[PDB]
């Protein structure tokens, strides 16, 4: 009763209007934030001149954010907030502020007058803190400033810790978006037995930027059908009288009392009777909150514009609040009467002394110590942050020798990559029961992680029908049952930025549909790398698999391997890509990925039954160095000219380029030549800008490799060509001769795929024959000779596929041989 | 229409269309083994079968039912599918009403020309496994699941009579794009646009898994779809081999859902329904089709067993692709796959010499009633370009007086309200032909003067004065927050013949990278067809770019959009960096000329100095690029010490106050400027379907000079790019200046030079290149160079204590050289 009498309420009712007051001053002043308390009437030099930030949903989070707190000292729960409308940033700074956990983070931002007038200042300026919830943000894993990520990240963050709630304000122009409104089919993959909850708010206030709400202008019966159908138990807060404060209060605290009460007894019955393991779902509670946009603040815009009803346009209740609700500044001190109308309706007298200090009466509102939301490990990396518990990756390595490269295992499955990965994940599901995940979007069995399989199932809470269905249950590991790109990557951010590690694999084609997520994540990793009191974070795995060169049934709309160059483009110092060529390779980096801290770990991966070729000793230096040059495969040896140098990054480049030179060699011994294999593909940049340099090789080891300027490279390369063509412009390298892909393919043999954008051996042969030709090192008759025969097999090639659906021998039945001399 | 014979003679059609659907995943010849008496041997069979069998039947079944429908209630329609991998669902269809003869004459309606069809189905050099444009009467290919009911919402804008036939998958339904698509009925005023009829394919199963929705209620997919405003109608059965139940409830079903949506037309046209907030009760379908419907049931030859049977196939995901090992190398399972092509009886459909049986010949439509013949389909009934008027009536009056100045109406400094105005015109001159689209940002961005012309279309209530620029009807769409809608809505209306431009955010318009590629994808594939006609071009515009984020920071900054579509054969790409407004008003009359393209934009939209006459402009939109006399000591294709260009707003701006800098203290310096528009003209990639609009290496040189001349490249995208271009063109001396990925809530100017492309760095670098090249004394260029440092210095100062820039960045104006 004494978290819910009016005595109490007024409290919480005072604290919300102090976080209201400083995040609407901040907007416009700079300095004297207590103005009307410390009889300092605002002056222009106290403006900033060009006001910058939001306004629309601040009041309406600050409201919600209260009422956490009441929750979280109630029942003394473990919980964090997450803001979907990111863009209001002071909804989650001040409100720090005002519990003491920014002073930790900031020590010169202390809880007095000075303090509160250097954070007035530092809010959206130059060198400053951001107007979004960005990770300089005190209890923030979520910017919001890409909207529609709120609840994947959310349900990634509980999963696994059951003792967590997550308080996640939906922006209700963010659940128009296309992963926001597929985000609420989690509950399907959230089994209480082991994982937290989320409590979602959808945030009602009607508007977004300049337009009403799809959600906001449907009905409550309609929104109840809307989320009923989807399993959720939906619970309102709303009043006629949109200015009596004190009802919501009381409504509220109604409300999120049997919320949390609703969702604990859903976690008792889970866990002590072992209810929701048969196919049922938990009547999920979800607060839809009408809290008007820009509550509490300007009403109506006076001071310009036309009238309606004898009044200006509205900005209370309307989209017109959403940014900057006043053209005041020190430039336009016009509406100074209106601001400091609207600061002064907050009381700031019976909120904060005049020292600056918040009112004694009102400290002990917020929780204290770890119980803070902005003090919730939970945000600042995770409970427990510690990397996988690795096994040995040499033990399911395959047994790779001299003897033997090159040439396909005699159990096709150890040919996969992939499926040998699996064995490799299968086991650290063993050694990682609760901290280590796999995502897919329907496929995970397609990408061929067979050996997971045989330790857990994908997690899938509504009705089985075995045998029609295949390793499911309530309880698993893997989580692949929905088909969303959006889903996977958002659980797996949210997994990861709370401190456990997991894998994300899709096909490579639509990974892409991802794109903008792993910019997002980059970026927080990277701004989070500049918080000193910020702890580092896992790394995130995405995998591309069944890639360009891989998707037999499935024609030209699965072939785009752009990913390497977008991902190329942000800052290599958080970005790590890897080509593994085969099984023992991909092995090998996945032991460095699971090591590596907040980075982006991309992975292209084999899927399909390949010719391996690297022993362990030989994987744990490329995947180490992410480079090398091969002895086996080359004639020049160490310290020696050569005539040219070959190299490659990828399963099927590696394959086609190892098989050119081979050609080559066969009927020119005399050819001095290098193979580099190439894995870390980051490493051959040297772009302009800071923070790409811890990996980027010196212009000595560079050299080493690939020879002075104007030595050909005959390089193979699994994406596109021009991210191989800048690489080589920033070396300063001439005679690059990139063969990747070109934009070209369809449904066809897996040889002829290689064929369409001339990747294969036989155009590859033919360019390197040609080159040693142009620089008269190798007499014409044999040139001629042997580009003759390269086009013959091209022809045979079209011939054999056109009319029989199959490759011809020569691409078929290669197997590696030792090089003449 | 409802009679049993007549659904019996549905039943036989569609028994027909499944079995040579199945058929031509196994067998390349003797497709009609049964009829000519000539049992399969292994050289009949494919080598390595390709397809997918799980889908098709069952969108056989719908398709064969929306032929009903188009007979008996003489509809206009077309077939769009969701789940595109199930291609032959739409091929054979094509073929049994002699529309796909129509489009490949080899393909005969005879043993000989189905035989030749069985060979071309996923082979080398035929067609591919989806619904692509090689398809007779797809605009989806459904590859790349969750757009079909955006793509179909914009094919139905503006076309009151068609009816779009949308199957979406059940695996389809989980994505992101999909479940939101659904709130297009808000969107959609059937007072003038046409209707979608959308099917939930509800198979049961995706690849591996079963699906969300098929475990959901019937009670609960009620509930979902009622609370998004639909009417839910359900085809299912008990016993899911009794076909001839669900032809007679499916015929009830789409028959009522048909008269439901001519009602809702009828009373929005007649009495005017529709218009205060009520949003019609749009029928949506759920049929619950088993996944692998009629094919095999059991995997009794292998695998382990369950109910003494094998792994079930039917009403499972083990039907999803190739449900047999069977192959000219492994002919085991031949007697299943013998029993199950027999089973549809194909003596009973088909004649001896290949013909279809001729009680069936009269089920399909004829002429253009067909839905692969439907000209919506094959680039729209309308297809022709937009009537525009002359660009230069809104163009700024730029001469050697005011270049490199702002206008005195600062929103005439602001090039996307300067657009705003050729777009305005464009709505009058194009009221049923042109709509611009965005997610919650078309005021943001700045298109002011549309709204004194339209208002967003908008269905639901509207409560003015809390509402702006809302009603029932407007040749804006803009009040859902989804790039997917906006993006898949363009592509549609696209597609069907019309055209539009969508506008966004510049690092958000990357949420619908995967949709661009998609889109591309299906115009070059197009092309490759010689009875496709052309499309429109999809014009997309990157706003509110890198260097121009003031309420917002680094999570919007993300140029890499120039990078992504320049990878893509650049015959169907068009990528436009104006540097003000009159570039941008000459690109747009350019862009909305062109057929089978994507025109991407990178516009401004806050107020920055104006540079280009009208006739400047022109020749920059016409050729891509030009030398600008006025910022050049010397000519084209002459002697120079280093050369300057630029691409997009703000790096011109740096770049041209770079070079006026050391002309200013070193005018004996020779040099050219080179403002490049169209970017994709400076590359020179491998493959083909790249050269058309690449310029030749005499004209590269007669811009930038031979290899070795140094060139300050002022970029607004990253840098790869440019020194991707350059690699290509084997061009040395590159100083490229781009976003380098740096970047935060800050100062206008401040944006630019923490990527370094401010003038300051420009000019040292144009400095310390000449000084290397031994064309200017040491004394000169480390005064220049120290006081380019000292400017530096104070930047940094100001902006940090104050929150403003200093004065010599915004006092700047463009002067004559010396
Ligand atoms: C995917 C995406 N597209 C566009 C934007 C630009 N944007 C920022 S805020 C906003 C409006 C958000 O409305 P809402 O979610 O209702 O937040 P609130 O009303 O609380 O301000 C938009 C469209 C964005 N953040 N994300
Ligand atoms: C965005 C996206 N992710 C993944 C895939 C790969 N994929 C192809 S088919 C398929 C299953 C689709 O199932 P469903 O929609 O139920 O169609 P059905 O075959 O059952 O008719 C998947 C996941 C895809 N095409 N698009
Ligand atoms: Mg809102
Ligand atoms: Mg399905």
């Amino acid at each position: 009763t004494e978290y819910n009498s009016e005595a109490y309420l007024k409290k919480l009712d005072k604290w919300w209007r102090a976080a209201t007051y400083l995040g609407a001053g901040m907007i416009f002043l700079k300095e004297n934030p207590l103005f009307s308390v410390t009889g300092t009437p605002i002056k222009a030099e106290n403006l900033k001149a060009n006001p910058i930030g939001h306004w629309g949903t601040v009041s309406g989070q600050t409201f919600l954010y209260a009422h956490a707190n009441r929750l979280i000292n109630k029942y003394d729960q473990k919980m964090f907030y997450m803001g979907g409308p990111g863009h209001g940033g002071q909804a989650m700074v001040v409100p720090s502020y005002l519990d003491g956990s920014y002073t930790e983070a900031y020590p010169e931002i202390t809880q007095d007058l000075e303090g509160m007038s250097r954070l007035f200042k530092r809010f959206s300026f130059p060198g400053g803190i951001g107007s979004h919830m960005t990770a300089q943000t005190p209890g923030s894993l979520h910017e919001g400033g890409e909207l529609g990520y709120v609840l994947s990240h959310a349900t990634g963050a509980i999963l696994d810790q059951p003792e967590q709630i997550a308080f996640a304000v939906v922006g209700d122009g963010e659940a128009e978006t296309g992963p926001l409104m597929t985000s609420w089919h989690s509950i399907k993959f959230i089994n209480p037995k082991n994982d937290g909850a989320i409590l979602p708010i959808l945030d009602l206030n009607g508007f977004k930027i300049s337009n009403p709400t799809l959600f906001a202008r449907t009905s409550d019966v309609d929104i109840r059908k809307f989320f009923e159908g989807l399993g959720y138990s939906p619970r309102y807060i709303e009043n006629d009288d949109i200015h009596d404060y004190m009802a919501y209060h009381k409504l509220a605290a109604e409300v999120f009392d049997k919320a949390i009460e609703d969702i604990h007894q859903i976690q008792k019955d889970a866990r002590e009777d072992n209810r929701y393991q048969n196919g049922e779902i938990p009547a999920w509670p979800i607060v839809i909150a009408r809290l008007p946009k820009g509550w509490g603040g300007p009403r109506y815009n006076d001071w310009s514009g036309p009238k309606f009803d004898g009044k200006g346009m509205p900005i209370e209740h309307s989209f017109r609040a959403h940014q900057v609700p006043l053209p005041l500044s020190s430039k336009n001190m016009g509406t100074l009467p209106e601001f400091v109308k609207w600061m002064t309706s907050y009381q700031p007298e019976t909120l904060f002394n005049a020292d600056g200090s918040l009112k004694e009466e009102l400290r002990d509102f917020a929780p204290k110590g770890e119980m803070r939301m902005a003090s919730n490990p939970v945000t600042n990396g995770g409970v427990d942050s510690s990397n996988l518990v690795l096994p040995d990756w040499q033990e399911f390595a395959n047994p790779i020798s001299e003897n033997n490269r090159g040439k396909l295992l005699p159990d096709t499955n150890d040919n996969m990559d992939m499926n040998v990965l699996s064995k490799y994940f299968a086991e650290i599901v063993k050694l990682n029961p609760t901290r280590f995940r796999l995502f897919g979007p329907d496929e995970t069995m397609s990408n061929r992680f067979w050996e997971m399989f045989k330790v857990t199932n994908r997690q899938w809470m509504q009705v089985i029908k075995n045998p029609n269905d295949e390793f499911i249950s309530p309880e698993g590991r893997i989580i692949d049952s929905q088909l969303s790109e959006h889903q996977a990557e958002g659980w797996l951010e949210g997994y990861t930025l709370t401190g456990r590690t997991g894998a994300f694999a899709s096909y490579e084609s639509f990974l892409r549909v991802v794109d903008s997520m792993l910019t997002q994540h980059f970026k927080w990793i990277r701004q989070a790398a500049d918080q000193k009191w910020r702890h580092d974070y896992p790394s995130l795995n995405v995998i591309s698999t069944s890639t360009v060169f891989q998707q037999d049934h499935n024609g030209y709309t699965h072939q785009d391997p752009g990913m390497l160059t977008h991902l190329a483009e942000k800052k290599s110092d958080f970005i790590r890509q890897y080509l593994p060529a085969d099984g023992n390779t991909l092995l090998a980096v996945f032991d460095r990925a699971f090591q590596d801290r907040s980075k982006i770990n991309h992975i292209v991966a084999s899927k399909q039954p390949r010719q391996q070729w690297f022993t362990k000793e030989e994987a744990e230096k490329l995947a180490t160095d992410g480079i090398a040059t091969i002895d086996w495969a080359s004639t020049a040896k160490d310290g020696e000219a050569v005539d040219l140098v070959f190299a490659s990054a990828g399963a099927e480049p590696t394959i086609e380029t190892l098989a050119a030179l081979h050609l080559v060699n066969e009927v020119f011994p005399q050819a001095k030549f290098r193979y580099v294999n190439v894995v870390e593909l980051g490493r051959l940049q040297k772009k302009k800008g800071a923070l790409n340099q811890e990996r980027e090789l010196s212009d000595e080891e560079f050299e080493k490799y690939f020879g002075p300027s104007g030595t050909p490279v005959i390089f193979g390369f699994h994406g596109y060509e021009d991210l191989i063509e800048s690489i080589f412009y920033q070396r300063g390298h001439d005679g690059l001769i990139v063969h990747g892909y070109r934009e070209d393919g369809d449904i066809t043999t897996t040889y002829d795929m290689r064929v369409y954008s001339e990747l294969d051996r036989f155009h590859q042969a033919i360019d390197a024959m040609q080159v040693l030709y142009v620089n008269r090192k190798v007499n014409q008759g044999l040139a001629k000779a042997f580009i003759d025969r390269m086009k013959r097999t091209l022809v045979k090639h079209f011939e054999v596929t056109r009319n029989e659906g199959v490759d011809i021998p020569d691409f078929t039945e290669w197997v590696w041989s030792d090089l003449k001399k």
